[PDB]
C-alpha cells in the first residue's frame, strides 16, 4: 500500500532494474542532470539518452546528509507499476479514477512526517541555498531549480476551494524562490486577486511524494474546471484521501506525508528577472526538448520556513524528459478517453500520448471500426481530442492492430495505411503551445503570432470497405516460453 | 404560471401576435399544414413561408369538437416569452437548466386532467383513426401522423431509468401505430431488450403539453447521455417537477396535465412498413427541408386506451420548419455553449443553432478577443462545437458586432470579414448526418458513404492585429422615440 514517496520507493525494490542508488559524490549544479541523461532522462532529451531505473543519489558535494531522487516517473512502466495496472490500461485507469475523485482530508501534526524537522526562515542562519541542494538541468540554467514543487493554493475568497500544481521555482535568494505562472493557470487566478488586494499568497511547496499525487495534478480544464481540487484525483488511485496538514508558519495546508515541505508567500507587487544572479538569459530545458529563455518578470516567494522529514529525499527531475511525458501524458491520454467514450460510447479503444510530444504535443488514437457508420468517426474522435486538450498539436488514428506504443508499428501505419492527398487534414491558425518554436510567424505565413499552430489529422486507419484486404499476416498463437525460457 | 398547455396558450394571448384562432373548415390531410405553411411554419419549409402565431384550429373537417394547434414552438421569441426570459439568452438559460434538473414526481389519479376521459381500446368500436385527427404534412406523407408525440419508456430491467424522446408516430391501423428510432436512440436500448426476452415494452405517448417539457427532452449524448430522464430539464425550466400519472392500461405512466395520452406496448417480433397503406415511398418531411423515405421495417405500438381531457386540444407541428429549429436548437445551443465555456471561460459570448439548418447543421459562433492570445481560439470553439454535437455540417465564427440571429449580419461578416483563400478549413469525411442528401458519395468522392460529410469551419471573426480598423461606423446614440412615437 502506497501513501508517500518512500512506500513508492519500496515496491519499486521488489521490481529490479527499477531503481538504483549511487554513494559516488555528484555535484547538484549540472552534473546530476548529466549523469541521469546517459541513465534515464529519456523523453525528447537530446540523444544518447534512454528510460532506465529511478535513481538515488545520496552523496550530494556541498550538502552533507542530503540525497536526492530523479526519475521517478521517468518510465510508463515504472508509472503503471506504482499506480498498480497494466501500462496499456492507464487512460482507463486514471481516466476513472478523475471522474470519481475522493477529497482530501485534514489530519493533526502527529500524522505528517513532513514536519519531523522545522526550520523556521527568521533564523539569522537560515539559507534556502544551503539548506536544500536544488539541482540545475543546463550550464545556462537562470539558476537552481525545484522541477517537481507541487504548488498547493487556496482562493482569498473562499479557502474551500484549493488548487495544487507543479511549477517551477528558481532559487533566487536566501529565503525567496521565483514562480512561473502560465497565463490562465489555476493558482495564477489565486495570485492576481491577492494581488489586486495588496496582500500576498499563502502557499507550499510540496515535493517528494506519493506519484499518484503528481501524476493526478497535471490535469487540466475542461477535465478538471478551475475549483477541482486536484488531490482528489490522487485520492481516487490510492481509494484513500491525501492527508493534509497546518502549515508551521504560513496560512496553508501541506502534504502530511511529503518528504520536504517549503512554506512561503507570494509577495504583492514584487517582480524579478529569473536569471537576475547568472545572466544566461535562459530559464531550464522545456518539455519540447529546447531551452526556454528566462523569464523577465516573476513574482516571488518569499519563504516564511521549510519542513522535512528526517534523512529527507529532495526528489526532483532532469530532462524533463521522460517525466514530463508520464507527469503531463497520463492525465492527457485520461482527458482525452474520457472525452470519446462520452461522446462514441465503444469506438476509442485506446489512447498514448506521445512522449516525442513531451505527453502534450502528439495524440495516437487507437479505434476500432466496428459497423459501416463507424466511417468517418475516427475524424471526429480527432476532433474530440482537439478540442479536450488544446495544447495537442497533431493527431494520428491507428486500428486496433496497430500498437500505439511501438512507434516503429505508428510508422507503419502511416506507410501503408495512409495516402498523403486523401489522409492528412490540415486546420491552420489554431492556438497551441508557445514552447513549441514552430508554432512562429517565421515559419508558416497561416500562423499570425506565436503559439499558434497549424494542426494536422493524420488518418491511418483502413477505410471501413478495405478491410478485408489489409488483415496482417496471422501468425499460429503459440507460447515460446518453452523454446528459450531465459528471455521470459 | 405556466404549468401546461393551456396556461402557456394563457399567457400567449396577452402578448398580441403570438396566438390566432380560426374557425374556418379545415381539413387535416395535408390541408391544415398547406395553410399554416403560409402563416407560421418558418425553418427550412418551401418559400413562401414565414414565422408568426401559433394557429388554433377549431373547425376541424371530420372531427367537430376537435382542435388542433401547431406552431406552439415555431418562434424562437415565443419560446422565450413562454420560458420566460429573452431570447437571446436561450442558450445561456436552457444551458444552465440541463445542468441542475429537477427529477419529476408521481400524482394520483384525481389530479390528472389527462385522463378526463378515457377511450379503452378493447372496446368493440374503438377506432384510433376516427377519435383523433392526425395531420398529414405533405400530400405524399406514408400516412396521418403525430408529430409531437413525447414517448416514455424505461429500462426493463431497471425500472429507476426512464427515457421521453419526440418520435413521429404513423397511425396504421384502428389500435396501431409505428414508430421509428434511429440507431442508437436511448429508448431504441429500451425496446432491444425487451425484444430480445421476447416481451413488450409498455409506453406511453404525451401530446399537448407545456412547452418546457417538449423544449426540455430533445437533447443528445453527450450533454444529456444514456440513464437521464430528460424530464428535469422541463423541471429545471419550471423550477418545479412535472407531475406524473399512472398509465391506466399500461405498466408505465404519463404526465397528468397532458391534452392527450396514447397508452400502449411496443410489440416484440413485429415490423410494418410506414407507407404500407399509401404506398408513396416518403414518410414525412425532415428538417432539412426534403421529404424523408419511408422506413421499410418499423416497430408497433399496440394501442390499449386512449386519454384526454374535455374538448381535447390535439397539439403537432408543421413543416416540421422552425418548430423543429426551436426544439433541436436550444439543446443544440446549450450544449455547445456549456462545452465552450468549461473549455475557453468568458470567450464564447452566444451561440445559435441556425433555423437554415433545421437546429442541427449550421452552428454560429460569437467570440469576444479580449487579448492578444484569444487569437487562434475561434478554431479552437469551433473544434469543440463539432466535438460536442457531431451532426453539425458547418461553423461560421464571428465578434461580438454582428447579430448572429440575423441572417444579413452574418453574411455581411462573410462578405467583409474573411478572405477565401485564408478564412475557410476544410474537414472531409466526418460523419454528419443521413438526412442532409448532400452527405453522399455521389456529391463528393472524399465521401465514402451516406450521412458522412465534409465540415466547413468559416472564421469570420477579424484579425486580433487587425481589429481597429474593422469598428463598425458609430452613430450618435439618441431616443428615437419623440420622433415617431406610434413606431415605439
Ligand atoms: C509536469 C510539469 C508541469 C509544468 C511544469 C513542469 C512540470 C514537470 C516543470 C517544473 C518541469 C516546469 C514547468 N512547469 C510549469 C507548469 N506550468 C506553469 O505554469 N509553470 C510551470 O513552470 N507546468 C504545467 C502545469 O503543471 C500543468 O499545465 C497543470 O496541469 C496546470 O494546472 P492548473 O490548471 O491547475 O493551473
Ligand atoms: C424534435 C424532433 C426530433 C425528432 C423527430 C421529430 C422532431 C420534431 C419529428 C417527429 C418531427 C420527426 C422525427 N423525429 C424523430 C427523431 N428521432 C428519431 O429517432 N425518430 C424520429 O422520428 N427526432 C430526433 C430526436 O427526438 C432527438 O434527436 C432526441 O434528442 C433523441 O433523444 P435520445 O438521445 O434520448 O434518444
Ligand atoms: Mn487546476
Ligand atoms: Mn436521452
Ligand atoms: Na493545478
Ligand atoms: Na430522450
Amino acid at each position: 500500500p502506497i501513501n508517500d514517496l518512500r512506500s513508492a520507493i519500496a515496491l519499486l525494490q521488489r521490481h529490479p532494474g527499477h531503481y538504483i542508488e549511487t554513494d559516488h559524490p555528484v555535484d547538484p549544479n549540472a552534473e546530476l542532470a548529466g549523469v541521469y541523461r546517459h541513465i534515464g532522462a529519456g523523453g525528447t532529451v537530446k540523444r544518447p539518452t534512454r528510460t532506465g531505473p529511478a535513481m538515488m543519489f545520496n552523496s550530494v558535494k556541498g550538502y552533507p546528509g542530503s540525497r536526492i531522487l530523479v526519475g521517478m516517473h521517468a518510465s510508463r512502466e515504472r508509472a503503471a507499476l506504482l499506480l498498480g495496472c497494466v501500462p496499456s490500461k492507464l487512460a482507463q485507469h486514471v481516466g476513472q479514477a478523475v471522474k470519481n475523485p475522493v477529497a482530501p482530508v485534514v489530519v493533526p501534526a502527529s500524522q505528517a512526517p513532513c514536519q519531523e524537522q522545522v526550520f523556521y526562515a527568521d533564523d539569522p542562519d537560515f539559507d534556502l541555498r544551503k539548506l536544500l541542494p536544488a539541482p540545475t538541468n543546463t550550464p545556462i540554467d537562470a539558476g537552481p531549480f525545484f522541477c517537481l514543487g507541487l504548488v498547493l493554493a487556496s482562493d482569498p475568497e473562499d479557502t474551500s476551494l484549493t488548487d495544487v500544481t507543479i511549477h517551477r521555482l528558481c532559487v533566487q535568494e536566501r529565503d525567496e524562490l521565483s514562480m512561473f505562472l502560465a497565463a490562465g493557470r489555476h493558482i495564477e487566478v489565486f495570485r492576481k486577486k491577492a494581488e489586486a488586494a495588496g496582500k500576498p499568497l499563502p502557499v507550499t511547496i510540496n515535493m517528494g511524494l506519493d506519484p499518484a499525487i503528481y501524476i493526478g495534478a497535471c490535469f487540466e480544464a475542461p477535465t478538471t474546471p478551475f475549483g477541482y481540487n486536484e488531490l482528489g484525483v490522487a485520492g481516487a488511485l490510492r481509494q484513500q484521501p491525501v492527508e493534509l496538514v497546518q502549515g508551521v508558519a504560513v496560512k496553508e495546508k501541506a502534504i502530511a506525508r511529503a518528504e520536504i515541505i517549503i512554506e512561503g508567500e507570494l509577495l504583492p507587487g514584487v517582480r524579478v528577472r529569473e536569471d537576475q544572479h547568472t545572466n544566461t538569459g535562459h530559464a531550464m530545458p522545456e518539455f519540447p526538448g529546447y531551452c526556454g529563455e528566462a523569464n523577465p518578470s516573476l513574482p516571488v516567494i518569499k519563504v516564511k520556513a521549510v519542513t522535512m522529514r528526517n534523512h529527507a529525499i529532495l526528489q526532483t527531475l532532469v530532462g524533463p524528459g521522460e517525466e514530463h511525458t508520464t507527469l503531463a501524458g497520463l492525465p492527457t491520454e485520461a482527458s482525452i478517453r474520457n472525452a470519446v467514450e462520452e461522446a462514441i460510447p465503444g469506438f476509442l479503444q485506446n489512447v498514448y500520448a506521445h512522449t516525442a510530444g513531451g505527453g502534450k504535443f502528439l495524440g495516437i488514437l487507437q479505434v476500432k471500426k466496428r459497423q459501416p457508420s463507424d466511417e468517418g468517426r475516427q475524424g471526429q474522435a480527432a476532433l474530440i481530442a482537439l478540442a479536450t486538450y488544446s495544447e495537442l498539436k497533431n493527431i494520428i488514428l491507428v486500428d486496433e492492430d496497430v500498437d500505439i506504443f511501438d512507434s516503429d508499428d505508428i510508422l507503419w501505419a502511416m506507410t501503408t495505411r495512409m495516402q498523403g492527398d486523401v489522409s492528412i487534414t490540415t486546420l491552420p491558425g489554431i492556438r497551441g503551445h508557445q514552447l513549441d518554436p514552430s508554432q512562429s510567424p517565421d515559419y508558416s505565413t497561416s500562423i499570425r503570432g506565436n503559439g499558434i499552430s497549424c494542426k494536422t489529422i493524420f488518418d491511418c486507419t483502413v477505410p471501413w470497405a478495405l478491410k478485408a484486404r489489409f488483415e496482417r499476416a496471422p501468425f499460429m498463437e503459440v507460447d515460446p516460453t518453452p523454446w528459450a525460457p531465459e528471455l521470459f
